[PDB]
């Protein structure tokens, strides 16, 4: 089946009212408009999206919704550097240095927290700046991404 | 003789018996240790700075101080984009986008204000981000500069 339009996002509804099948996406594939998947329940599903969200596909974005069945997007965990800034000035320094390296950056759960894909030089940079950071397996959700130019 | 050492800053001086001649620098000429200038009064000077401030010369830095004559730095006012963030999330976006373009960035007067030299590309980019911005004539003082690494 080939889907051409998203139908919103699981946060807009009560998911327990529905059987939710997922398609698994890598964080770095979320900006694809044309792709094919096998859902976790083995359904053949493709996308050829006319107008995708500019941030890319987010967690819970709904590809298909009929009666009580949903096919929704899950973004796969990846190795992630989590950043804990301690001041507004630090937030500025960090984002500026990370932008200079052109590394992807995402907002974290709090206004002083950020996430970036694990890369050795990124790690080195933060350690160099003396910024508190953690390496974990986590989701890089498109809707949290800081835009390259948008 | 070649000026090899800074002699402090006007902020810390006692001026009663000191007339000041200025060297007028552009914001982009403050970082180099080696340079020559002509003072506002027409004096030729050359520097080759031993233990230069990391960020560069700043407003009021004293290059020469003898007889009772001082030569000190004035950074010329230039066309500057002033950015006023309204949230921490807005600071992060601003600084990340400017960083991405490798444009110069300076701390403003408050934790949410930031300055960058005016360039059309940077202004277009800030307008699209939807952040409060305006261009004024101001000084980009080296000590407010954010650095790379
Ligand atoms: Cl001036």
């Amino acid at each position: 089946m080939i889907i051409e339009r998203l139908v919103g996002n699981l946060r807009d509804l009560n998911p327990l009212d529905f059987s939710v099948d997922y398609v698994d996406l890598e964080w770095f594939e979320t900006r694809k408009k044309i792709a094919r998947f096998k859902t976790r329940q083995g359904k053949d599903i493709a996308i050829r999206l006319k107008d995708a969200p500019k941030l890319g596909l987010s967690q819970g974005d709904i590809l298909f919704k009929e009666e009580k069945e949903i096919i929704a997007v899950n973004i796969l965990d990846s190795e992630v550097i989590h950043i804990q800034a301690k001041s507004v000035a630090e937030v500025a320094k960090i984002c500026y240095e990370i932008g200079n390296r052109h590394a992807a950056l995402y907002y974290g759960e709090s206004q002083f927290e950020f996430k970036t894909p694990f890369e050795k030089p990124t790690l080195a940079l933060l350690e160099k700046l003396g910024v508190q950071n953690r390496v974990l397996s986590s989701k890089l959700d498109s809707k949290e991404r800081l835009t390259v130019s948008m």
